[PDB]
């Protein structure tokens, strides 16, 4: 029932990111925390200095982005199994929510990160580590490159969501 | 036999559970005891500050939930094939115990972590540790992110298992 | 060739026991000897004394359990497989069996761990620890909340065991 | 073509002997020289003892015989599907072939652990640890249980072979 | 509708670039950071300095460009499931966008490693490390070995897409 | 088209490699390079050291081996399913190349560890390691056992490829 745009080009491009995001999650991001380690002594710093930076990591806020965009066309999937109406309608509204879920994770990774760069050294201050200390990021520039490769992935996928919204409406009228 | 409320959104939204619980079981809560340090030089101290702040992890708790969710259903599932009567009255009773397991696995919850938000420093005063020293808690913001995501999703479990015995007895009547 | 109470109920429970000891192996008891840490300086301490609070750990108990209790279930598959008699002689042994080992093992849970319940500290006294080591336990309670779901599960599948048992004979008188 | 014997015992013995091998694989085995500590200060003394009194692994001791036995099997079953004359000999060969291994396997496991019960110290006299150096083994009793467990399925394993090489040959004559 | 130079060698070398980056992603490169270590004491500059040298690594390069040479493959067959016209042009335009991923990766390579031989030691002049410290890799020997068959096997589909296009220009004309 | 001494044995042994392997990668070639410490204290000898005489380890060395081993037959089969000729000197060919495969890396084998029999200690002369220092090896004994059983693996593979090619211009002529 869906138009070229998003049977293929907005599959595809789901796919490379469930690829990409599956490769960064154990390598790039395994050893995230483990390795962050700040230059105080203060015990207990590593990790209320790293959850400070790092509310959420970009690995689960991507994971939970997948499983979200997903969702409706689960939805859809598991309603037409179901029913087997006007499905059209059932279809664009999926189309809709799958933009807003890509546009408000985006949203979320430009308030959670200010900036899509990681930075080598970060200043932590925070209870119970005295002023501010110096934290460093394990992998600052791979996790940059593959931050950029999945917004950018995220981006296509707002675009191709609005096009397929643009094209099932001209078809309809 | 399941009405349109139960047979799609319910089905999806345990799936979204299960895959919000794949991602943050050995990412978010794999280092959950290990990166659990205490300020203090007792050893020992880590593990019993641990264990009487985390006595179930929630991975653990949301595992067991989703086990005991799922047996109503692998019950009937079980019964059916082996059957293959009224069959209607197992249903809605597999239903009514999905609903008491949701609603009791919440209330346990709510026992064991008062209050759904993690804490980067929790305040432990148990033997062998002297008097109360200050243990810190691994990705406290990444974990209230996702207990707040499952949590969600379990109240939406509880809403829909009620509409669903709603819309059976209606159905009935 | 079953009845129901065995051909649906102990098959669930028996899949219950598989799920939870599944998500408890490598979470739960993953880093049981690992952060199993005493309170002295003796070296090697920590794995005499380990070994001498947990010949077998509960995990590994219950995987031989669940291996033993299926072998009976495996070995008429495999027999009726290649068959194809008077098989009920050969499915009620069968059965006898699996209470046998499931009694067994229950009991062997008793003589290893005298009482169903992880204690924070043990008492370790053995070579080459001196006099008495304070000994500390990897999440005490979780263990423990687990101990108890195995063990409630394997008291069901003994009392299931005993029901399939009188209802067959009844069945044949 | 084989007999009961082999076809649903011998079977079901080597399943469970897999079945066994996996779970004590990573789970027994899996820190057996990361937590091999000895008493000594000397460097590198808890390689070169962990090699002197583990040349090779029970686990790894295992799997190599589980391939060794079942690699006749394997043979037949290659040689029989390229095939579709006198497979009988064939069959009888490989079983005899088979027995052989587990013989060889056992009397391999006896030379390099005379005893089969492992002990929590061993006493380690070897370059470069100076005189004799108390290294302690990683859950002792553990793998004693499953060597014993694993031995005794491969006693059973040479005694179904034997019956089954019996069988035929009566079979024949 | 692919001609035998792509269909069978291209295809080929895909797979053992597959298989070689699956066995060398978690062995070779499985310890890269963590064995890392420099020759000072400055607290954080294992990472930075890892991260200075290693923008990003090279299995993560090479999964990152397996990926995209796949991509328009994956399209392909994503676009002709979904038809089932000219498919010729599509298919030259997808050997032509594999080519210069091909190409790019190859030249992003020479970027990021100029000279493509691990050596042992690199000196390293970040922040917060003083003046100049000496870091070791880890394998540089063997990520050399690996890294020499990888490229290798990228300029043998260069090549083999090269002549993918001139065959298949010379098809045409 | 293969003949008896190809189809059966030749797939059986490379079969008992693939298994021998896959048993040995994780298992004994896991903590090669953790547990490989030097008797000195300058900071990263460690892994210079391990480069040094471990310039690309056992397990893929072979998996490498096993990779290219297989590429000759993975080719005709990709060939042989898309023609579907004279394949008879196709065949023969890929049967060479994995003959000279199979010598190539058993010779490669024998420069890069010259006698196939690993020592407990290592003297390691190499920057910035003074003078020479003394490094253990991880499990020497045991990784020794895995390298005879896959160099006889390996040597019987090269005795099968010879009669293979034998047999075949023997039925040739």
């Amino acid at each position: 029932h869906s138009t070229a745009i998003g049977r293929v080009w907005l599959s595809v491009i789901f796919i490379f990111r469930i690829m990409v995001l599956v490769v960064a999650a154990e390598s790039v991001w395994g050893d995230e925390k483990s390795s962050f380690i700040c230059n105080t002594l203060q015990p207990g710093c590593n990790s209320v200095c790293y959850d400070q930076f790092f509310p959420i990591s970009h690995v689960r806020l991507w994971s939970l982005q997948l499983i979200l965009v997903s969702t409706p066309a689960l939805l859809v999937a598991m309603h037409v199994a179901h029913q087997q109406g006007t499905l059209w309608w059932t279809y664009v509204i999926s189309v809709v929510f799958r933009l807003l879920f890509e546009a408000v994770f985006m949203y979320v990774f430009y308030l959670l990160y200010p900036g899509y760069a990681m930075v080598r050294l970060v200043k932590c201050d925070v209870y119970p580590c005295p002023n501010t200390v110096d934290c460093f990021v394990s992998r600052p520039t791979e996790k940059t490159v593959f931050t950029v490769f999945m917004l950018a992935a995220s981006g296509i996928c707002i675009i191709l969501n609005v096009a397929e919204v643009v094209y099932l409406i001209i078809r309809a009228c």
